[PDB]
């Protein structure tokens, strides 16, 4: 009766006869489920409008993934009031209660895995690794925030004088609005709802209108694992009559937000106001993009330069916000890194990620699709188009993977976050001038360095001004427990998720004092 | 190497050989008075046409000093100032940062009562209250440098075979500093020396009523060695300078304690990404309280007149943590406010430099009009049992007012006046004083005075303020022992003199080395 130690949950071996078998059945699975309809979850109770957010396939853009029903201001009204109150009983239940339903949940999602997964290939476009690499991350944010709240319900150690006692705790604040993205549709979406709900607040969950099949299917486990009726509250819907409601309303005590800059800038100007009615100050946590840099120095493993550009630049096609979209290099090692990169890139598979062997799937939806495009024809004026640069609509959402080199640092495409599979490789004097070049963007979250030279990994960690650095390595995948993931300026509020300081974000400390 | 912390003993001044070394002090301070008192930015010293003067709320025609007077443009070099600093201060080794402190704690401890009577000729403090703030000062320089030394290992996280990853703190950049009148020492070096010991530089804007002392207290980082610019002392109008130094583009961190109309624009206003800025502000603010002695059936009500006395008139009510509500249980009550009423009648009120008085002046004209307002209005709303009188003509002096049988939603017990007044409301059981006692839209302190063991574990967890006492007054928490700061419109429960201070005031980095 103690739960055993945090361990990451490891990632699907696809070598394994047995484990593709399994990850093909559970396709099956899903395929044979496409095209459901979904309610809004509000105080446990089923909620359909007649209006509705239809869900498609971004690998075939005229399957439907599902139909969702689409909430408004005054169904928004209810989850609120149903999260507020839900949360006069929620924040009494033992923490370590709270805990197990998450220990519960995350054994329903391991039992059902490649389900999961399946559902991220179909409607966010997975690829299979990246799709299993999600659902472990699930799994991992329930596991590793249900030890942390059983830790941090001990409290910290204070002084106390002879003839007193002095405690210091932890205790929930209130209704929670999580506002989730769908490039991390169902971990992230996870991550930001439970650890509210673990520290005994309460959730009004507003997923991306991109992907909420996933969190349909996300909240029904929690219901499976015990959790109270109101405790989640599932409202889809559009930003202008839902999202900024939520945000505004004078109930709402925290806001967790994941998503883009200039969303979440408005989301953070907003929520700072005191409305009427409202007697507390909002805390928000926003995690927002990444201009990402690796940069590599003239020491460096070349082969596996190359290699940590690839899979920062081109994994889940770029759309990370972790994504090593600039490849910065040491002047002497330039040419030869932006030809070992091409090199691989030109071989990299691109197509429908129900098929094991692509790599890289389609971007989102056509909107991205046409601002990618849009970004990459911007590119090849400014730089130098290596390979790709070419997008097809015609079936999928499909972009190669582009490589554009000899980019000025001030660059548009240096400069702002493509969320596309596109990287820009930019020459750099020395190591000083590449780490100069490297913190040359308004963005904090993500950076490499590959080098050889400690005292260059030692300047780096003082001068690369990331939230997340990484040495001889790709600057994506970050792990819970193991890399916790937050960044700098424009990136956010550097509020570390999967980290040892997250929980207590959620909660207000309390000092009692006993005099005898 | 340090020892370990506790707080700095208060002085016991029933020993003639205390009496005597205060008193000498008070000659020296009164020597000193009417000097005149520069800006001091990046280590120069500036003096201005404009002058603040700060004058005596004792004897009014007293000047006690004349400082110089920051505009716009004085305020741009600060900031300026400041973000140079910040460039090399950043990587001073956080032992040599914790040093200074200490330093800076003895220089303090050394001139101890010298210190209490800057407090007691600028602010009017009492003897017992100017030694208690200038032992809180020496607290928090103790503190917060030990605090840095444990910060500075970072936190545990995994690392799977292979790699080896870390999670420590980096300092964010330039910090404004805006500090109260009313623990014009203090809290003036604790919200000073937080951001300076986590490698943030300072631009601090001392209260206009009390920038003396803070002139003071900035010589003494100078003598400890503080480099220059890590510090800035630059006191003006809040119009000229304070919402300049909010707004500007390179402010990365305000620290603010006041009351609740000043912390609720300026962190509206802190929030919005102003032109240039490339980063979200983070702020820390403590606000006001409007804060409840509870009285149990049950209690020791000798203990209980002592703690509602203590509670309300300790330093004539000016404290954000003062029981300006009494809230009595009905089977108490007559004979709880009868012995409160017959302890207030023997204050002594008058000058401070005279050690007779208990109580002295309120701030300026000002706070004694707006008081007096208020206890006109309570006047109307319930029954005067003792003071309510006030005199202007050589300090601005109340009476200990008590007002008593008062309607819990009434003007006087929801409104903070911020001096020497109580009023008394009778609730019909225990339940219903803590009904009372969370009706504001405050949430700072509050004590329970009760024998019923039962009624205190119900009180840890209903009654719902940051700071939380048993059978003792509700003000003088200390530093490492009662964690300072509440809920609600009391701010943003940034707990002083606690744990989790400082990594407040520093973000987060995970670094991480893959090595096969």
């Amino acid at each position: 009766v103690m739960l055993q130690p945090y361990k990451h949950e490891p990632f699907t071996d696809f070598t394994v006869e047995a484990n593709r078998k399994a990850f093909e059945e559970a396709l099956g699975l899903v395929e044979k489920e496409l095209g459901k309809e979904y309610p809004l979850i509000i105080n446990g109770e089923r909620v359909t409008t007649e209006d509705k957010i239809q869900s498609w396939n971004p690998a075939r853009k005229d399957q439907l993934v599902g139909s969702v029903s689409k909430a408004n201001q005054d169904l928004a009204e209810k989850a609120i009031q149903s999260a507020d109150e839900a949360f006069q009983t929620w924040r009494n239940v033992n923490p370590e209660e709270r805990a197990n339903i998450l220990v519960k949940a995350a054994a329903i999602i391991r039992r059902r895995k490649h389900e999961f997964s399946a559902w991220l290939v179909h409607e966010a476009g997975k690829p299979w690794k990246e799709a299993d690499a999600d659902t472990a991350e699930a799994i991992d944010f329930l596991e590793y925030y249900a030890r942390q709240m059983i830790e941090l319900n001990r409290g910290k150690e204070i002084l106390s004088r002879p003839g007193e006692q002095n405690r210091y705790f932890y205790t929930p604040m209130g209704v929670t609005v999580t506002i989730s993205p769908w490039n991390f549709a169902l971990a992230i979406m996870v991550g930001t709802a439970v650890a509210p709900i673990v520290t005994g607040n309460t959730v009004v969950l507003k997923p991306a209108s991109t992907t909420p099949v996933v969190a349909a299917k996300f909240v029904e486990v929690l219901e499976d694992a015990g959790l109270p009726k109101g405790v989640i509250n599932y409202v889809p819907g559009s930003g202008a009559e839902v999202g900024d409601y939520l945000v505004d309303h004078p109930k709402t005590s925290l806001i967790t937000f994941t998503g883009s800059k200039d969303v979440g800038v408005r989301l953070y100007e907003r929520a700072a106001v005191v409305r009427p009615g409202q007697n507390h100050l909002k805390r928000v946590i926003v995690e927002m993009g990444g201009k990402d840099t690796v940069v590599v120095d003239r020491d460096a493993d070349l082969d596996l330069a190359a290699e940590s550009i690839l899979v920062s630049a081109f994994g889940f096609s770029g759309q990370k916000c972790s994504a090593g979209s600039r490849a910065v290099i040491h002047k002497d090692v330039y040419d030869e890194v932006l030809e070992k990169t091409v090199a691989l890139a030109k071989n990299l598979t691109v197509g429908d990620p129900t098929n094991r062997d692509n790599y890289m799937g389609p971007v989102i939806d056509e909107k991205a699709f046409e601002k990618i495009m849009s970004y990459i024809e911007i590119g090849k004026k400014e730089g130098r188009l290596m390979t790709g640069g070419e997008g097809d609509s015609s079936t999928g959402f499909f972009i190669q993977p582009t490589i554009i080199a000899d980019l000025d640092p001030e660059a548009v495409i240096m400069q702002e976050e493509i969320f596309g599979p596109v990287v820009a490789f930019s020459k750099a004097n020395d190591f000083d001038h590449a780490l100069e070049i490297a913190n040359n963007t308004e963005y904090g979250l993500t950076g490499a360095v590959i080098t050889r030279n400690r005292a260059h990994i030692e300047q780096a960690k003082r001068e690369f001004h990331v939230g997340n650095l990484y040495f001889n390595r790709n600057c994506t995948g970050a792990i819970v427990g193991y890399h916790p993931f937050g960044g700098f300026k424009m990136s956010g509020t550097d509020s570390k998720a999967g980290g040892p300081d997250y929980l207590a974000l959620h909660m207000q400390a309390k000092t009692v004092s006993e005099m005898y």
